[PDB]
């Protein structure tokens, strides 16, 4: 497989990142909630907590971040695969009556969480940039949820199966096989 | 341990989207040249391909690809996390004499290139954006470099031991197990 629109047969750039953890964007609400697959996502500050997230103008989700301008970052394990690749495929919010999905509210962003999420990370868009073939939109961090067992020690428990994503329709977790740098 | 300034003890909210991929920045040239770790790495376009880094303001790397406009993203393995360590912890140009690394050219930034590195992806600065903590510099892809078999298949080998973060000093790489969606 290869990226749409790659003219010249090769591997694709950005594989030389990848694996990269793979995550879910909520977006819309109410009968315009929709999902969408991301990679390409990234923290951009501690304090205040600020994240980014790339998304093509032809995402649906585009539209969804531009009229509402918040959006969730969910994060999914390797068990809802199945779902992470619906909403990676399918396009818009019919997509959600395939997905083994329960929308539930947020804190304080009107786009719902994903229950089923290992977290839930609710943002309001503070910018939006154009850079090439997709725009970052960044957003501020107002409030998130998690469950209790997936971060239990302060940190990810490896335990729970976080996804990343290798080549086009290949995905892995992490070895639980801790290397202490100190 | 916990990140520098948080004042309210508790996990860190960046923690949520963890384990992330650690890369190595270099920035510089000459006697200049420096490295640090970085996570908080994404792509940002497909074509032109395009990549962003969010780089706190009191790093020595921050001077330096302010300075020059460019940086080179290299890839480490799990094999090289004493490197990695080092570059994350320890300041300025004068920590590459810890470093198990030979610097070698780029193909087109004056930046060099990590010779151990999986992959070296050559950039230019066509963005600096201030979010919170930290600049967000983004970066056109002018070249890049990588070991033929850390990507033998065009798509990552898992056999490389690719690099990811769990918590402050807890490193992992990923499970060689792959699960298709298709
Ligand atoms: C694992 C995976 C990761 C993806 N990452 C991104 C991404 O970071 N940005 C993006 O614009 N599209 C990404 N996509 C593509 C969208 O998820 C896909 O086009 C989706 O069908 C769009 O749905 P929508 O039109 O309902 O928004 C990804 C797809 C997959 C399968
Ligand atoms: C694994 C790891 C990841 C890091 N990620 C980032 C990052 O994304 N951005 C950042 O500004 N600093 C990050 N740091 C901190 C810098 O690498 C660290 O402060 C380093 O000592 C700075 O070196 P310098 O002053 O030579 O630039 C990271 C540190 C570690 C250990
Ligand atoms: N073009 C994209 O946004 C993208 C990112 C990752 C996987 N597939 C497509
Ligand atoms: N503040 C930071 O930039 C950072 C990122 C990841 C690990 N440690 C520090």
């Amino acid at each position: 497989h290869h990226h749409e629109n790659l003219y010249f047969q090769g591997m694709e750039g950005y594989r030389l990142l990848y694996p990269m953890r793979t995550y879910l964007i909520v977006s819309g609400h109410g009968e315009e909630t929709n999902v969408m697959a991301a990679d390409w996502v990234t923290v951009v500050s501690f304090d205040p907590f600020i994240v980014g997230v790339a998304v093509a103008p032809k995402r649906t989700t585009h539209k969804l971040i531009k009229k509402y301008g918040e959006f969730v970052i969910s994060v999914p394990s390797l068990d809802v695969l199945r779902d992470v690749w619906i909403a990676g495929t399918k396009k818009g919010p019919s997509k959600l009556k395939e997905m083994s999905v329960t929308l539930i509210p947020s804190k304080k962003v009107k786009v719902p969480s994903i229950e089923e999420a290992l977290a839930n990370i609710e943002c309001r868009v503070i910018d939006a940039r154009s850079y090439g073939d997709h725009t970052f939109f960044v957003g501020e961090v107002v409030g998130y949820t998690y469950k209790d067992y997936a971060f239990e020690k302060g940190k990810p428990n490896l335990k729970a199966k976080f996804l990343a994503h290798v080549s086009w329709s290949e995905f892995v977790t992490f070895s639980e096989k801790v290397h202490k740098a100190e």
